[PDB]
């Protein structure tokens, strides 16, 4: 995609800390929208590119020629996106008029994104989910991006990260508007449920770590690997992922090996109040731990009160870190080959050794509702099947056009970013 500038793009400055054994240092950094939230119109007018959930036949008559006719414009984060900073603290709100919801990226500077390398260092940040009800979701995970969005590889991509371009996860996205500097006009199909979305020919693969998948009710933290590490396009039906005809076909691991303490069986460690280890009505620290051989360890703080990660007993593991032998027993456990299919610990490692992009996102789910996460799921199981209670919601809950109306001010908030070797961000 090209660049315009009826709106000008000025990413919200966001400071985050450094850290090493002799103390952390702040950094200044900014955050940038995700590009598919962008206006796409006529590089040489206000005609729109995209529009509801359709593609201008004219402006975009294949992939290359609509990437050349068409640009991302500039992002009102506050007064469109619900999307403000202040010092070390990012809010996101919900609904904010016709918009739903916001992906950021954390940014080195205007044109490339931050790149972190997990292996033998530690993230710590400090969120309130106090306003993020059943079907909501503030999740904050990493990804295998490229720094500049692709445009090194993609000459059609003339808008790089400072127009939040490049983004692929661990699902192999098809909904995604660009991909590899080529629209995705070609194969569209409009989504039946959402006036905004629909799923295209191409999808954007990549390694993903989810540190938070997250709201008031369930957590999760959750590894996908990727047979190719870094980004990569997918084509149809063999991207995998929930929009094809085979969630497992394609070439990444869409389920993950999570860690969720309630699915673990501890369904009192964080929710909503006094009761809970975790009182989710006020905000926390959560710190993750990713050791050079993958092993990922965690830990909580609130009112400055130290929580290990709850020990959970899955078959013959017992113990309270990811790692093959947890991944495997839940496997066994609750079901599903997914996460071993596609590598394990081993192949999500090497996203670990590599360069990953934060991501930081509020958005409830146009497929199943949230229910994976804060229900029961999927619905072909009950309570009693291991492993398919994940929170407290009802079955019922996280509707989107229902979420959306009754909860429309929900917000997260992240702040409090810290990162280095591990041991050194406390
Ligand atoms: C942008 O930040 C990247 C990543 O740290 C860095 O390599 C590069 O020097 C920066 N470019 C400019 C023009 O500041
Ligand atoms: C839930 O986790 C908390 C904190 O580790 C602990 O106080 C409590 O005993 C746990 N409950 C069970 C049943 O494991
Ligand atoms: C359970 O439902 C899933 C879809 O979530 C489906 O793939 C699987 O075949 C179902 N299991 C049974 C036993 O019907």
């Amino acid at each position: 995609q090209q660049v315009c500038t009826q709106q000008a793009e000025t990413h919200p400055p966001l400071t985050w800390q450094k850290c090493t054994a002799s103390g952390c240092t702040p950094q200044q950094g900014s955050v940038v929208l995700d590009a598919n939230w962008r206006w796409t119109h006529d590089t040489k007018s206000t005609t729109n590119c995209y529009d509801g959930n359709t593609w201008s036949s004219t402006l975009c008559p294949d992939d290359a020629t609509c990437a050349k006719n068409c640009c991302l414009d500039g992002a009102n984060y506050s007064g469109t996106y619900g999307v403000t900073t202040s010092g070390d603290a990012l809010t996101l709100q919900f609904v904010t008029a016709s918009n739903v919801g916001s992906r950021l990226y954390l940014m080195a500077n205007d044109s490339t994104y931050q790149e972190f390398t997990l292996s033998g260092n530690e993230f710590s940040f400090d969120v309130d989910v106090s306003q993020l009800p059943c079907g909501l979701n503030g999740a904050l995970y990493f990804v295998s991006m490229d720094a500049d969005g692709g445009q090194s590889k993609y000459p059609g991509n003339a808008a790089g990260a400072k127009y939040g371009t490049g983004y692929c996860d661990s699902q192999c996205p098809r909904d995604l508007k660009f991909i590899n500097g080529q629209a995705n006009v070609e194969g569209w199909e409009p989504s039946s449920n959402n006036a905004n979305t629909g799923v295209g020919g191409h999808g954007s693969c990549c390694s993903e770590m989810d540190i938070w998948e997250a709201n008031s009710i369930s957590e999760a933290l959750t590894p996908h690997p990727c047979e190719t590490v870094g980004q990569t396009m997918c084509s149809g039906d063999s991207c995998g992922g929930t929009y094809s005809n085979d969630r497992y076909g394609g070439t990444c691991d869409p389920d993950g090996c999570d860690w969720n303490p309630y699915r673990l069986g501890n369904t009192s460690f964080y929710g909503p109040g006094s009761s809970f280890a975790l009182d989710t009505t006020k905000k926390l620290t959560v710190v993750t731990q990713f050791a050079t051989d993958g092993s990922i360890s965690r830990y909580y703080v609130q009112n400055g009160v130290k929580f290990q990660q709850p020990n959970a007993q899955v078959g013959s593991y017992s113990g309270n870190t990811i790692n093959t032998d947890y991944c495997a027993a839940e496997q066994t456990a609750f079901g599903g080959t997914s996460f071993t299919d596609k590598g394990g610990l081993a192949q999500i490692n090497k996203a670990f050794q590599g360069g990953m992009v934060l991501v930081m996102s509020l958005w409830d789910d146009y497929a199943v509702n949230m229910l994976w996460l804060d229900s029961t799921y999927p619905t072909n199981a009950t309570a009693s099947t291991p492993g398919a209670k994940r929170g407290s919601c009802s079955t019922s809950s996280g509707v989107p056009a229902q979420v959306e109306a009754q909860s429309p001010n929900s917000k997260v908030i992240y702040s409090n970013i810290r990162f280095g070797p591990i041991g050194s961000t406390g």
